[PDB]
């Protein structure tokens, strides 16, 4: 994207003093190659401003002893090699956790033993973590959250993962992530601007739809996206979500609903078990049909922010589930 940079690391501990401020301050995608320690992630969790990729699959963590590592408040700690180190981009301040919220997706190599503990702690946005590595390496508490971040691991791939400690319930998606926003002009189709964008629909991850999103649009989503792992729809016309169309969404983990939604049908959210949190509905929305959130067992609460509900249709968050639904009012 926006600045891309590739730095050879000869020696461990010293990537920050191979480039200005200014340089460092401007880097989004940062790829490194070569010797990394603990110290180097410091810099990059505690520098690096505007970093939002850090591709580090074909860098080596080296072993470091000391106080300039992650670990909080300057404690002396040992970092082991081919280790993402402990709070790697998770810090303490003043009790406070802060992650490193532009951090968005992080490449690791085959090389990881371990994720060190809180190593991506309070890193809301990362969407990726992008393990090359055919095993899952040990992962520690608090390193990654399955409710924020999906795991890209290689082909063949999912069973040396999903059952390991820590990892049972991330969303496991094999190969390349996939990450995109298309355009949808008002007699456009979704499925002809992917296409154009040169991309397949099942292989989309993370969709920004702007434009126009009508029914045809919907069922493309419905049936030929099913590793979409986030889908942001607000900057569309919709009015309506038909029938079932995120219920085949194993993988799900956020959703931004059109600006000027009215109808969400029948069983949209049916099995959506990675939603969170309070699903905000947009004020226009004035039904809901039946069974529209059954199986959203992990989601809270839907916040209807508008006064214009008049029709709820029959089970909406499945059999003797109290309803979730609140309102701002």
């Amino acid at each position: 994207g926006q600045v891309s940079k590739t730095y050879y690391v000869s020696k461990p501990g010293t990537l920050i003093s191979m480039m200005t401020e200014e340089e460092a301050n401007s880097i989004t995608h940062l790829t490194l190659t070569g010797k990394l320690n603990a110290e180097d992630f410091r810099h990059l969790r505690d520098e690096f401003p505007s970093l939002k990729v850090l591709d580090i699959s074909n860098a080596e963590i080296k072993m470091y002893s000391g106080k300039a590592g992650t670990y909080p408040n300057g404690k002396f700690y040992i970092y082991m090699a081919n280790f993402v180190p402990a709070y790697a981009f998770s810090n303490v301040v003043n009790g406070v956790t802060k992650g490193k919220q532009t951090l968005e997706k992080v490449i690791l190599s085959e090389k990881i033993k371990n994720i060190e503990d809180a190593a991506f702690k309070g890193c809301d946005n990362l969407k990726i973590c992008q393990i090359r590595k055919k095993t899952a390496p040990n992962l520690l508490p608090e390193a990654l959250a399955d409710s924020v971040t999906a795991i890209f691991i290689p082909l063949g791939s999912s069973d040396a993962y999903r059952f390991k400690n820590r990892w049972e319930h991330f969303a496991f998606i094999e190969g390349e992530p996939l990450e995109t926003t298309i355009q949808v002009g008002a007699m456009g189709k979704l499925e002809d601007e992917i296409m154009k964008a040169g991309l397949q629909p099942r292989d989309i991850n993370f969709l920004t739809i702007e434009g126009k999103l009508d029914n045809a649009d919907f069922k493309l989503i419905r049936d030929y996206m099913p590793n979409l792992v986030s889908l942001d729809i607000s900057k569309t016309n919709a009015t309506t979500i038909p029938d079932f169309t995120f219920a085949q969404k194993k993988y799900l983990l956020k959703i931004k609903l059109p600006h000027n939604l009215k109808t969400i049908g029948q069983r949209v959210f049916s099995n959506c078990g990675r939603l969170a949190g309070t699903l905000e509905l947009p004020a226009s929305v004035t039904a809901i049909e039946f069974g529209a959130f059954m199986g959203c067992d992990n989601l809270r609460y839907v916040l209807a922010t508008g006064d214009k509900i008049t029709t709820l249709g029959d089970e909406l968050f499945g059999n003797g589930v109290p309803s979730k639904l609140i309102y701002k009012k």
